[PDB]
């Protein structure tokens, strides 16, 4: 395997393998996607992104803006990208995945799919989130070693909550949205609105659960991912 500071490749992949770039949620690390790597490789090259400020990057100042995360991450992913390539993001990672998709397409790099989980459409971003503004003590409480990780969690939340969608050209790549049926942070319309951001095909799948439904539906989501990349799951 070959990994850098940003992009963690947990398993070896065939040279023919399609690429899956996985964006963690707020407070998440690249290790969150180890089950995806294990289940799809070597038939899929699973690349998991490690944002600054966590684990081995704890010394780095955490980023506070999705566009800054994307702008810094895109050149790195550019040097590794190999089509066919797909993106998967959960929660805040879904917005980052969408922003990265916008940048791939503007660079003439087609995407096999954009998979977005538990996140309103960029055009339906909820304004007025304040979790990132809570005191250290009020922060940890609402999140229910943590102080070492809190600056990175706060920065991630700040990025999720202060995101401002700037209108631009629609995507052309397929968008597959995935949501829980009991998620106070994503309404059905908010999830369906992802259809308004691509001229390609759109599909929305709902699962029994909340914001982290995907922990209970891993095998199902892996089969959905594999279907998009023309592979099988383990």
């Amino acid at each position: 395997t070959h990994s850098d500071v940003w992009i963690r490749q947990y398993r070896p992949a065939h040279p023919t393998a399609p690429q899956l770039i996985c964006l963690p949620h707020a407070g998440g690390s690249a290790t969150f996607y180890h089950p995806v790597a294990a289940a799809l490789a070597p038939r899929c090259d699973v690349l998991a992104v490690q944002y600054p400020g966590r684990q081995d990057r704890r010394a780095e100042k955490p980023l506070e803006d999705i566009d800054e995360l994307a702008n810094q991450l895109f050149p790195v992913l550019r040097a590794r990208v190999h089509q066919p390539v797909a993106l998967f993001g959960h929660s805040m990672g879904a917005t980052l995945a969408f922003e990265l998709a916008r940048r791939f397409e503007s660079a003439g790099i087609s995407l096999e799919a954009l998979l977005v989980s538990a996140r309103p459409a960029p055009s339906r971003q909820r304004t007025g989130g304040t979790v990132h503004l809570l005191s250290d003590e009020e922060l940890v409480a609402e999140l229910r070693l943590v102080r070492m990780a809190l600056p990175a969690i706060r920065g991630d939340y700040r990025a999720a909550e202060t995101y401002r969608y700037r209108p631009g050209p629609k995507l052309r790549c397929p968008i597959h949205a995935l949501t829980g049926d009991d998620d106070p942070m994503v309404t059905p319309v908010e999830a369906r609105a992802w259809s308004e951001h691509t001229d390609g095909p759109f599909t929305l799948d709902t699962f029994a659960g909340g914001h982290f439904y995907l922990l209970e539906h891993r095998d199902a989501i892996l089969g959905i991912i594999a279907e998009h990349l023309r592979t099988c799951s383990r």
